[PDB]
């Protein structure tokens, strides 16, 4: 049983070093554009009062197509002038070192293909709607864009054994599933939540999960689960705080956490500050 990444990339090559390729525009059907249109309108009706304001405005400022899979090159004209970043198409999942290298150079990899109609909510493997709709708009906030860039640079430098899981955890709990407390109430900045119907509602509506204040060392030592609703969400007060977190060189931090047993995705640590 071949995964969608394989079926979608048949007859398509990718750079051996950075896994990029020109966006294969001819490969989007009429149905894919309708699938995109459906995803897009469904999220936009859920996000008011949910997504943080920066996300909403980035969507507006970049003019992410509402009715068809965006043309990466066109979007880049705006994204580059506004933030200094560009998106590059990748075939699907790429190696971490290649991913860190892109972020370090203000390139955001985006899986080019779209989920098939039979699918629809945060399926196995991220796709263009998740990657583009969920990740790209926030780059409109210069501090969050600076955070991503610093995160990639730290990744390029990481050597210590155990560092990769720690950085995967940090990325997951901020970039993919992060929440942000605002004067108007708790909001969302995580891509894995913003491109998902179910997660968008759950992360702000459920009594079950823990909602914990951002804490760097705690996060890097916290497991996460892939196919279920998150059991813990980490909350930042501002993007600056997120950026400031990348200020220290992480080298000694990996060594400190290296032998620690990690927290379960559902645990509450002694030093947590919980909602
Ligand atoms: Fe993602």
């Amino acid at each position: 049983v071949p995964d969608i990444t394989t079926r979608k990339n048949v007859g398509l090559s990718h750079d051996a070093n950075d896994f990029t390729l020109p966006q294969p525009l001819d490969r989007y059907s009429a149905e894919d554009h309708a699938t995109w249109a459906t995803l897009y309108q469904r999220q936009c009706k859920l996000l008011p009062g949910r997504a943080c304001d920066e996300f909403l405005e980035g969507l507006e400022r970049l003019e992410v197509d509402a009715d068809r899979v965006p043309d990466f090159n066109k979007l880049n004209e705006k994204l580059m002038a506004a933030t200094g970043w560009k998106i590059v198409a990748v075939p699907g999942l790429i190696p971490d070192d290649v991913f860190f290298e892109h972020l370090a150079n203000r390139r955001f990899p985006v899986t080019w293909w779209l989920r098939e109609p039979h699918q629809l909510d945060y399926l196995q493997e991220p796709d263009v709607f998740h990657d583009l709709f969920g990740h790209v708009p926030l780059l409109i906030n210069p501090v969050f864009a600076d955070y991503l860039e610093a995160y990639g640079k730290g990744g390029v430098k990481a050597k210590a054994l155990g560092a990769l899981p720690m950085l995967a955890r940090l990325y997951w709990y901020t970039v993919e599933f992060g929440l942000i407390n605002t004067p108007a109430g708790m909001r969302i900045y995580g891509a894995g939540i913003l491109s998902s119907k179910s997660e968008s509602i759950y992360c702000l509506d459920s009594a079950s999960p823990n909602r914990v204040g951002f804490d760097l060392m705690r996060i890097m030592n916290t497991r996460y689960r892939i196919d279920t609703f998150q059991k813990t969400y980490f909350v930042i007060d501002s993007f600056k705080q997120l950026f400031d977190a990348t200020a220290p060189d992480f080298a000694p931090l990996y060594l400190q956490l290296a032998d620690a047993q990690p927290w379960g995705a559902g645990d509450i640590a002694p030093d947590d500050l919980v909602l």
